[PDB]
């Protein structure tokens, strides 16, 4: 796998932000990752976390991984990383998202975003509180 660049156009809530790629506007969804609506309990804190996050890198990259790039919403599917910080993992290993929507092909990161599960839950951060 291999990052490629983009910049924020604006962030959107937990797990989704549109990002410019390739030179156009794409809504890009975290992959392996379900934050909670914004409407639900810890969606507000899951958004600001994101919000910060993107808003704050000096780069953003995206990461495709190695199965299909955009889902049937037509977004755009990727691990996202915030000055070399990966998002995904981020928002999992605060308690502010679920490990979620493993589809095989497109996995390639599971087994470091659950382990940061793991540590989020022996912490009772947030959604394991
Ligand atoms: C993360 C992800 C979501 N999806 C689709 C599955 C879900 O379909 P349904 O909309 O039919 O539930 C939806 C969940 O996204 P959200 O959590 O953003 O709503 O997006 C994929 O197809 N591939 C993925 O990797
Ligand atoms: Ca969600």
């Amino acid at each position: 796998l291999h990052k490629e660049p983009a910049t924020l156009i604006k962030a959107i809530d937990g797990d989704t932000v549109k990002l410019m790629y390739k030179g156009q506007p794409m809504t890009f969804r975290d992959l392996l990752v379900d934050t909670p609506e914004f409407n639900e309990k810890y969606g507000p804190e899951a958004s600001a976390f994101t919000k910060k996050m993107h808003e704050n890198a000096k780069k953003i990259e995206v990461e495709f991984d190695k199965g299909q790039r955009t889902d049937k919403y037509g977004r755009g599917l990727a691990y996202i990383y915030a000055d070399g910080k990966m998002v995904n993992e981020a928002l999992v290993r605060q308690g502010l998202a679920k490990v979620a929507y493993v589809y095989k092909g497109n996995n390639t990161h599971e087994q470091l975003l659950r382990k940061a599960e793991a540590q989020a839950k022996k912490e009772k951060l947030n959604i394991w509180s």
